[PDB]
């Protein structure tokens, strides 16, 4: 009897061969997420979980999985995963702190390109097969010469705004915590306090964590706040704004666009979470989104996989996971 | 009387009022593009004109037009204009050097992302009121560790080479006119074969101009090199790739993408065009496309307006234009 680990979404099958010698495997090789109930069912004797997105740990899911050792989460934010109920139970929870950064502030500075230049509407204009040549519209907003704002300077900003540097904006932040003055120059940031970040920036890139503090920052107050025809761009959680104030400010025209990679529907922690995506948010023009894909290229998801599955060993080996958020005796 | 000076596209209100105190303005103050017929008959009497990218200019149109002294174009590319005819009818043609670069250049970063990332379809999988979390789907190609290869080094080329600074990339590019070493040291950039870029490149980006020597490069023979699942994006123009050979690639599963912001049907100055884009082209879920909106930002067509306007200003006061393409004695 090895010790028995869950794996709650689909693996590389060479993940699985990683794992197998040491572990007993219980896999979801699909693209499907399983029900509570099963996953529940499936966690009640497993020793180890390795956690995506979709997945919820709280004390009532620990108290349900008595054996658990160790939860292996194989994203950055962990804020549907409860660490002080899991360090309580003597329950390591580890994550993934750099390798989603860079795919993710890819994305998102193609998501700005592709709002600003109405990527969406422009691409279906010319699969509808009426384009006739060169013509005065889709007239859109570029990098050059614009203020960019982002709120959050830690990986992903960091990453975004090294990524922005040949591109001729004027950059800004806001933080909890600022960056030292040197890195700060070295990549052209001037920090701001938060309101200003929002009257003065023709790109607003969110790049946060959730929390209590972050729940609903951007908010119908903040968001008044923004030059007519601003462009808003969400890699990180959707609950960092409010939707419905989101939805309000495109159909006013006070916010030029909204693009969004994350959803409040997706933040399970949240009792007062929406089941979905507003419908009149998802047939808005002056949008763009994309599906939880921040991470989703091939070679780094391996490298996410194996990432978690070498904590989830070192945990189960009786060793401190090297990514562990918690502390254990 | 002033002379006359045939505007075949809508201006900004800024440019009238430059142009009008110096000619009589036939101008065209709407959103459409005027047949081929139309614009003969405008500019038959016309000492100038400012053309636009739906433009064609030959030797039938000039002799057609007598009085024309410039041809002031609102773009980069003028391959839809007989420069030798111009210069052996004494008339002037001038364009944009610098103006359209940019943003066309950040267009094409995006394509390359959106390609890369499977944009079409992820986002309408969210419009669709489906989605329900984060699936292990839609993995697709970054930037970060991949191979970059650009087609052509001048200003697009060279736009799209400072903004991939910061992504990780291996920088590679093929030119006519090779630049010194200590700028492709500046830029991380090494100088290949044409055969050795197609063949190593995770990402091909186009950055030539169309002519006798382009037309069709991107052939089913070069295209026959890439590495599988290849991303091809095109800002520049339609006819330097072979469109059909583009599809065959896609449907193989050869190239793994293709983006475009440019077409074959575009490129009036060929007798052969096709006349349309191919709807199994259209239809490759392995594409993006833009409708020729590399230049299309309100600041900068309102320059790249004033900019034209400024170089017909400078002809028919008798001045050489300040970005003339082609030469006459003076
Ligand atoms: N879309 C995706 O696939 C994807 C991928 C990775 C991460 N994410 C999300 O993005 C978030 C940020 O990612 P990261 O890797 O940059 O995290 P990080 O912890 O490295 O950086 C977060 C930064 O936000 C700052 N911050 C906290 N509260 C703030 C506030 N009120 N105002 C301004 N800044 C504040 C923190 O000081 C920290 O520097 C993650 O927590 C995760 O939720 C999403
Ligand atoms: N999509 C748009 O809106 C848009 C905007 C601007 C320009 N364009 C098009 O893109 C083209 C390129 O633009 P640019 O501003 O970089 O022009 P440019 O003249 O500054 O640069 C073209 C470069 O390509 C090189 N070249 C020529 N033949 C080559 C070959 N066979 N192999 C490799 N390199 C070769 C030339 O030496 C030159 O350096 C323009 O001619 C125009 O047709 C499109």
């Amino acid at each position: 009897m090895l010790p028995k680990l869950v794996i709650t979404h689909r693996v590389h099958e060479e993940i699985l061969q990683l794992l197998a010698p040491h572990c007993e495997l219980i896999t979801n090789q699909t693209d499907s997420t399983l029900t509570r109930e099963e996953i529940l069912r499936r966690c009640r004797d497993a020793q180890a979980m390795m956690a995506f997105m979709p997945d919820r740990v709280d004390a009532d899911f620990l108290q349900a999985c008595p054996e658990l050792r160790v939860i292996g989460c194989a994203l950055k934010g962990f804020d549907n995963f409860d660490v002080d109920a899991c360090t309580a139970r003597g329950v390591w929870l580890t994550f993934v702190p750099d390798l989603l950064t860079v795919p993710t502030a890819e994305l998102a500075i193609g998501l700005a390109v592709g709002l600003g230049r109405h990527l969406r509407a422009a691409d279906a204009f010319v699969r509808s097969g009426k384009f006739r040549g060169w013509q005065p519209r889709f007239y859109g907003t570029g990098l050059d010469n614009a203020t960019v704002g982002f709120l959050g300077m830690g990986a992903i900003g960091l990453a975004m705004a090294d990524r922005l540097q040949g591109w001729g904006a004027t950059l800004q932040y806001h933080e909890a915590k600022a960056l030292d003055t040197q890195t700060e120059q070295r990549l052209g940031l001037r920090q701001v306090a938060c309101s200003e970040l929002f009257a003065s920036s023709d790109f607003i890139l969110l790049a946060l964590p959730l929390n209590a503090d972050t729940l609903h920052l951007v908010n119908a107050e903040l968001l008044a706040l923004v030059r007519p025809g601003a462009l808003l761009v969400n890699p990180c959680r959707g609950s960092v704004v409010d939707e419905a104030a989101v939805l309000a400010a495109l159909e006013r025209g006070q916010l030029g666009g909204y693009a969004a990679d994350v959803f409040e529907m997706e933040d399970w922690a949240r009792a007062d979470r929406p089941q979905q995506i507003d419908p009149a948010l998802l047939a808005h023009p002056n949008t763009l989104f994309t599906p939880h894909i921040g991470s989703a290229v091939r070679a780094v998801r391996l490298e996410i996989e194996r990432c978690a599955a070498q904590n989830i060993l070192q945990a189960l080996a009786g060793e401190r996971p090297i990514n562990a958020v918690n502390r254990l005796p």
